[PDB]
């Protein structure tokens, strides 16, 4: 039988966009395609407000937009836990938390774009022990992104190359490179972002005067 | 004051996708950005079933999906006229028809991707007289597409370069290259196309067993 | 053992670019990776000056630029036969010509971008009989292009689908999407196209004053 | 008249690619087009071997490959000073070094991809003081990269926004998106990278057996 899988996406979702959503669909089809897994749930987990040097919309807003974006999904949901904690938390700790919840078994895997594998290379950004735990205790499902060569990132990482069994590379045949940075800039200039992010999210943004 | 403009998109819409929809939004912002026009209406006109060597879903279905896709739009509508004619019609004739309807004045402009300008170069595909009428009597609003250099197409076309005043090039800052061919193949393989085309269109496709 | 293969690319080469050259390399690696072919030669065949609606530099120059571009290739050569004819010739006839020239005979395959498969769908552009002969008697090696879905083009064409075993799809992960149209526009404006097309080609264009506004 | 400008690119160049070289050309044309600058030189400065978590070919080799790649450039040269130091050096210090070497003094600007602007946002990666000095005292010329929105990076950074006049954004319409990571993987698998990186660089890699699995 198939191994039940839950996919967790940790990010800013400032705001959530059609690309972020498409990432889950592609990842699920890829896992199902292997014949060994049954994706049963997707979880969007917006980062806490204390994170970064950037000016993120308040977490309750990012969580609300994600929920709106996901109303039409029958398998992906937003979980505010991470954003409700007092402070930012390294991603492995969010994985640990959700793994436990599953117990109160399906495998919990981190879902990210190929761009994330490249960030693993950034000095001091991710503790080696954490990278190892992500691919050894949990799993990593990576969706392609223009300009990134995931197979090379893996081959060149002493840690990743030793845990390839837990790394799933899903190819994105579609050229959908929507940048949330671009979304925010366009919104700020009064330009349309319709068809780039969900309609309900656009309405929410207008209603709450976000990204002005 | 601003010149009222109506944008007409002639295509297969087999099925209509988020890229096709995004094309209108980008074109409108670009025209408004110039300061000289006020886009008042967008029209999607699905091609007639007698067109091509391809197997297109029946026109009533393509028209229905476009209408569903456009329910959330307050300015773009589908007009079945072209698809309801007995036979295929060169595009200039569809422009003429809609121009007349406007009379029962706003300028009517053809909306297309940069890829269309390249098709103007195909031997025997578009009558020179027709290309001329499109850019001289009406107008052409072109939205960028990867791999295409619209400025070069114009510069190299004896006809286009003489009517640059009626050609508006709108740059697509977003990497959204969704191919309807890809959409059909994925649907045929049972893969998700969610977030690539409107939810209501996906439901319609399933309900009517299209693209199997 | 392996089936010997010669790759033929028919196109404007106005001018030849690093992307046109890259296609040969990607196609060769792909065929070798299947383990059943051995590519022994590549042929660049510039189209006749009588062809199409667009303006082309003289074939004399396009053949020259291809020759210069290929000086550092040990397996690809330019063949001016097609452009030396009195008039344009349908691609199937160029394939036939080069096949006869080969006459244990290596297989001759047409090398093209995935966008060519789409053009097969254009009314009146290619004779069905020709499309069939091209895929059946010669074969196609298609290199992917942003925005095109070759697999779908194949599936939606009865002719291509029936002979899909003779259509080899290669994937070049690198964007490239360098269009010769862009190259010509840049040149006309006095901008650099270095590292987009071969240094030797730029020298020829400059020396002979080509592609000026 | 025009302000003389020298462009400095700091990076791995592991190995240098046609895309890295193309960035210099695109950046020069952009600055010239503003009508107020005249680019007089480009400098490729390979990073020190002590840098980062990834494995780099020896700087001896990266400097060599850059020199070979640049033999056909009449304005870009490789400068090994940075890689010859005992240890890695923050980019601002390399800029300071090259500025002193210039000492009517031409302006020295850091040439980079738009993705570098994003990295400025990484906690602990660049000192705010350094980011400020880089944009204020030297300047940045950023060449666009698929997936990145430089204008947004600038607007969302107080430091960059305040000195945005010293950040020059150039647009290369051509995809390219050739990553050195891909180049290294292809080489390791014995695939061709011809027309993606300079012929002279491929010869050196082959002669010295670099980038093997
Ligand atoms: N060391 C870590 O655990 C680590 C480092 C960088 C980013 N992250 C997470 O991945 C996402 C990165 O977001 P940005 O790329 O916008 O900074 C966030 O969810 C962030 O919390 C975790
Ligand atoms: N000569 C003409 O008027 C002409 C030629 C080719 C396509 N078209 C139109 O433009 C669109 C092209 O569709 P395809 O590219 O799928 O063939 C259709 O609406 C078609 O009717 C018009
Ligand atoms: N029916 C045919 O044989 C046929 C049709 C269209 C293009 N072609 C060839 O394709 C190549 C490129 O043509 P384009 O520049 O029109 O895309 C040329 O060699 C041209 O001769 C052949
Ligand atoms: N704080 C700094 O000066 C700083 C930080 C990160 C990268 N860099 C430089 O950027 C270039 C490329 O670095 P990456 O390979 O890490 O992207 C190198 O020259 C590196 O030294 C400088």
């Amino acid at each position: 039988s198939r191994i039940p899988v839950v996919l967790l996406a940790c990010g800013s979702f400032n705001p959530i966009t059609n690309m972020h959503l498409r990432m889950f669909e592609v990842a699920r089809d890829h896992l199902h395609q292997t014949g060994m897994y049954q994706v049963i749930q997707g979880i969007i987990s917006p980062v806490n407000d204390t994170y970064g040097k950037k000016d993120l919309a308040a977490s309750h807003h990012r969580v609300a937009m994600a929920r709106l974006a996901l109303q039409t999904s029958d398998w992906i949901r937003v979980d505010p836990w991470e954003s409700e904690q007092a402070q930012w938390m390294e991603t492995v700790k969010v994985l640990r938390h959700h793994h436990s919840k599953l117990l109160r078994v399906p495998e919990l895997k981190l879902l990210c774009g190929a761009d994330v594998l490249k960030t693993f290379q950034t000095p001091n950004l991710w503790k080696d022990a954490h990278i190892q735990e992500i691919v050894e205790k949990f799993g990593l499902v990576c969706v392609g992104r223009v300009s990134h060569d995931p197979k090379g990132y893996i081959a060149e990482s002493p840690i990743l190359r030793m845990h390839q069994h837990n790394i799933h590379l899903a190819k994105e045949p579609v050229q959908n490179e929507i940048s949330a940075t671009y979304i925010r800039r366009a919104l700020g200039q009064g330009q349309s972002v319709k068809y780039l992010i969900p309609d309900a999210v656009i309405t929410y943004i207008k209603d709450h005067g976000l990204y002005t």
